[PDB]
């Protein structure tokens, strides 16, 4: 898993 990829935005 790696949800910390699509959430990023900055």
């Amino acid at each position: 898993r790696l949800k910390w990829v699509r959430i990023w935005r900055r």
